[PDB]
């Protein structure tokens, strides 16, 4: 209880006493090595081949543990590659270092040292510190359950497994690049400003540009812009960036999220089904090691093709009782969706339920890798139609873990079409669809200078990330998650 | 004048008739090759090897020039990669396609084609069709001079300087990345959607989450989350992405920008001097092919050390009649200020006073990269203290062609004195300044655990894309510049 406050003063009169000496936060340690640096080339011989090899190496980081003994302590030191130890002796360091510094630090504290390589009895790998430096004063001593959340720096400190998420989520963007690079694709940088959002449908976050006395909103999608750049000539285009929805937190929504769009033209939706087949294949072999993931009670096998149904085919499956005529009677729907709990508003079409059927219905069940194919088109006013059913788009969208992780369609590049499906969307607005799309003049424009057959695909990434680290919110694979007041 | 209406009116008929033949825009055509590689190919092979390889090869994109000599044509289609000649001629096509089909199409259409590559008489490549089609009908024909940023596609459609520069613009960020990656730091994403902004001094964009009826802030930086990063463990870290500042366009400024923020454990900002010395040399090789690169009427030699100034050195040397004694007294610097030109708000102290006269005095001149040390405390919040002089911070910024390009100095790991600038900014803030910083006590809680002796460092991309393709307005490296409605 007390014990706490009495760490806390104990530093802050440590400090204080550094104060005096001189300048208290130095900048001038420099280090050589990194734990796992050391561990990787060293970890492998044997204390003779150390003792012959008289290797002499600087590390930094924070003090994790130590054990005095008397006249040698034994440390754990963690950098950013993990942890090393450090064997710290008064006669192997100057004069008092040992007992007028040294002893008097604290866990937590960032210290720096300096050694020989060698190995302990317990084969561990050690250095045997010549010099040792208190680089940072730690004023507080080393770390519900939110607290990883409100304070990730004391969670990234505490729990390596949580530290290998992050590390896991850059291995997986930096693999994403080099997998759509090597595909010819071009990462550009459209804007998360617009006047008019669009690319999705979402309640959007609107600020203020003083300056221009402009209102404007956080973007919800690049989509409308990464397809007037497929326009203008980059015919693969990818972006992976934020995107932000005015929308409630949850284990699987942050407010701002990364999504990666990407455009090909001359491609379908069925080139974007292969793409996220061998995108999801090439990660979890490059990333992880192997194609068959463990999720949960789970295990995907991204090593076989994910399996595929239309949205109807997932609604008959999952709930087989119903009469799949009931789909195609705007008042049967309805009634359908209503007695599964979905309130029908106002503004939406039969599409529409059906769509919100499918979400009740088969979302949750889909665990396994899957595409559901025949969005219809009222709920995908950018996609491609399709040429023998107009009521639907050469659309699709995939779930694993029972969620959506990815968005892809065969783009409208029928700039009427396009314009008429606009209206549609604000016709929605005006009869209370707050999610519905603003008309966008400029982006009709654009697919009046022509937009080639294109194919575009939107993935979470935080969604994606979650499959590979085995996480189950995506509070645990965003640094810094949305967190309540 | 009329013309042009007739042009509209001609595509919307052709459209009108492709509608009544089934459907209008397919999405079935699928090429194998780009021009750009089919000329790194093609090119160095005369018409008697192209003859014998008899290479046949599939191709896409956007009708640039169309020459009807009677039952041959000859056409420009310009793809993602550039442009490629089609020989179009009558009996080489299916019966009909040629007279019924291509002679009706406009330049501006989207078309494929097959063929076999020879060489013209001109020498130059070119695809004999076998198959070409209409993939899609371009309702408007080929394209002040901010045409170009209101719709870009029709600049990039148009201009091959303007493509070059943002393929070139994507080619140095993966080359930042790969630069960044080589030297362990590990690529993070921070929120950009913030309670209490910070990591700058500027005036931020403010918007609402209605689930948690909570007033948040688009971030003007990520530095105090990088620097959390570190104090968990990640001891190299880095993020490129946008930063927003509700603050007014111009020719170095958009309301939306990307910002490279980088920070490295155990080095100062001496380190930080090299690592920006050696990204630029690196990017200009690697991107440019010669560290000497040309800008406006300048050549910065990239290969040669930055210029390195202190603050007053620098208002010394472009203001040489100041009396330098002046910067020392607060109302001697405030009159000499105000002499400048520059209006001294009532919040300014002198280390503000003295930053304001160097940015008026030296900067426009900073022409050759150069770096300027020195920068007083008070407009330094974040950076540590200069060991022999308290005034000033180890805080350093770059200058290329008049412009700031990036910003670093060691960083301030002394949690109390963090704290008491973060009060000294709030007193600001109550004194009128509008872009003092929040307090940011979880800030302050972070330093207390112990963050590491650091040095951070961010860089305008946009600038230093600018720098690289010879622009000289940010709106020219910048997708979709912000516009004035
Ligand atoms: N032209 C083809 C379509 C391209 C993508 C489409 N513009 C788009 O925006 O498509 P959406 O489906 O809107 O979103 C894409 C994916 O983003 C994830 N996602 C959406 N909201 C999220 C949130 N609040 N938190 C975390 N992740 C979230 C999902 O994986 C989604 O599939
Ligand atoms: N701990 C070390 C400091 C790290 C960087 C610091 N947090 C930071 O935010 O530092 P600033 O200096 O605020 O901005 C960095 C660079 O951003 C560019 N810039 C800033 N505002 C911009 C705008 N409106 N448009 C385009 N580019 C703009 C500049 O190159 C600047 O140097
Ligand atoms: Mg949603
Ligand atoms: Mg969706
Ligand atoms: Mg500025
Ligand atoms: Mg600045």
């Amino acid at each position: 209880a007390i014990d706490f406050n009495d760490e806390l003063r104990n530093r802050r009169e440590k400090l204080a006493a550094l104060r005096q000496q001189g300048v208290a936060f130095p900048n001038d340690f420099r280090r050589d090595h990194t734990s796992d640096q050391l561990h990787e080339e060293f970890d492998a011989k044997d204390n003779q081949e150390l003792e012959s090899l008289n290797i002499e190496v600087s590390v930094a980081g924070r003090m994790m543990t130590r054990r005095i003994m008397g006249k040698a302590s034994f440390v754990t030191l963690q950098d950013v590659g993990g942890r090393i130890q450090l064997y710290v002796a008064r006669d192997s360091l100057p004069e008092g270092v040992y007992n007028d510094q040294f002893k008097k630090w604290d866990l937590g504290d960032i210290i720096g040292a300096r050694g020989t390589l060698f190995k302990t009895q317990t084969g561990e790998l050690s250095i045997h510190c010549t010099e040792l430096r208190l680089l940072t004063k730690a004023l507080r001593p080393l770390p519900d359950q939110e607290v990883r959340y409100r304070q990730r720096y004391l969670d990234l400190i505490a729990n390596d497994k949580s530290r290998q998420t992050f590390v896991v989520r850059s291995k997986i963007l930096a693999a994403i690049r080099q997998f759509m690079v090597a595909r010819g694709f071009m990462e550009v940088e459209t804007p998360m400003m617009q006047v008019i959002p669009g690319g999705a449908s979402a309640r959007p976050f609107i600020t203020h540009h003083n300056a221009l006395d402009l209102d404007m909103y956080l973007r919800i999608a690049p989509e409308l812009y990464l397809k007037r750049l497929v326009v203008g000539g980059f015919e693969r285009v990818f972006e992976i960036n934020r995107n932000f929805r005015n929308e409630g937190i949850s284990v699987r929504h942050n407010p701002e999220f990364t999504m990666m769009e990407l455009y090909m033209a001359y491609a379908d939706y069925h080139d974007l089904i292969e793409l996220t087949e061998s995108l999801f294949r090439t990660l979890a072999q490059e990333v992880l090691g192997t194609t068959k993931v463990t999720y949960g009670e789970h295990v995907f096998d991204f090593g076989k093709p994910f399996e595929k149904l239309t949205m109807r085919e997932a609604i008959k499956k999952y709930r087989p009782e119903t009469d799949m005529a009931d789909l195609d009677n705007f008042d049967a729907a309805k009634a359908l969706a209503e007695s599964i709990g979905i309130t029908v508003e106002k503004s939406w079409g039969l599409g529409r339920i059906v769509t919100e059927i499918f979400d009740e219905v088969a979302e949750a069940h889909l665990i396994q890798p899957t595409f559901i194919t025949e969005y219809p088109a009222e709920v995908s006013p950018l996609a491609r139609r399709n040429d023998v059913n107009p009521e639907i788009t050469d659309r699709f969208e995939f779930f694993i873990g029972g969620r959506e992780i990815g968005n892809g369609f065969s783009e409208l590049n029928d700039a009427e079409d396009q314009a008429e499906r606009f209206q549609e969307q604000v016709n929605a607005k005006a009869a209370g669809d707050d999610e519905a799309m603003f008309y966008d003049e400029d982006y009709v424009t654009a697919l009046e200078y022509g937009l080639p057959p294109t194919a575009g695909l939107g993935i979470g990434i935080d969604r994606m990330i979650m499959l590979f680290t085995n996480s189950h919110t995506i509070r645990d694979v965003i640094l810094f998650p949305a967190m309540r007041p």
